[PDB]
C-alpha cells in the first residue's frame, strides 16, 4: 500500500548496510545519503522524500520509507527483507 | 481508537499553550512538562509515556498523544480541538 509520512523529519539518521555506515541528513523534502566505505572512502548520493506517497528517491533509485519517530526504515519496492535499512537520530 | 506510538521519540518539543510556552524532554518512555507563565514563572510536571495505549500522563492527567516526525500532538482524552496542544521539534 501507499502510506504518506510526516512531512517534518529533519535530522541526521544513522545506520549500517551492508558493512558501510549510512548517514541520512534530511532537510525539508531533500536530503543526502552518505555511505562509509571500508577503505574510508565515502559515496554521497542526494536524496528526495516524497511524504504523500511514500517514496525516497537515493541518487536515481527509488525507495519505500516509512517514519517512527526517531527512526526511518528504508525499503526496496519489492519490500525485500534482506534489502530493508534501518536509520536513527 | 487505539493506535500504538513510536517508542523512540527522544527530544525537545516546544509549542504554545493558553499564552504559555511548552517544553516537553522526552527521554526514553518518560519525560518533563515545562509552562512558562507570562510572569516568567515555570511549572514543571513529569510525564509517562504510553506507547502502546497511546496514553501521556502528565503529572496526574491523563492525555493522548500522536507522534508525527518531529511533531508530537497532545490531545484531551476527549480530543476537545479547542484543548489539542501541538509540539515540535
Ligand atoms: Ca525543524
Ligand atoms: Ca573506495
Ligand atoms: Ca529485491
Ligand atoms: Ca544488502
Ligand atoms: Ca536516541
Ligand atoms: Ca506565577
Ligand atoms: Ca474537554
Ligand atoms: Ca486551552
Amino acid at each position: 500500500q501507499p502510506v504518506a509520512q510526516p512531512t517534518d523529519i529533519d535530522g541526521t539518521y544513522t545506520g549500517q548496510d551492508d558493512g558501510d555506515r549510512i548517514t541520512l541528513v534530511v532537510t525539508g523534502t531533500t536530503g543526502t545519503w552518505t555511505e562509509l566505505e571500508s577503505d574510508g572512502d565515502q559515496k554521497v548520493k542526494q536524496v528526495t522524500l516524497d511524504s504523500a506517497n511514500q517514496r525516497m528517491i537515493i541518487g536515481d533509485d527509488v525507495k519505500i520509507y516509512t517514519v517512527n519517530g526517531n527512526q526511518i526504515v528504508v525499503d526496496d519496492m519489492d519490500r525485500d527483507p534482506s534489502d530493508q535499512i534501518v536509520l536513527t537520530k
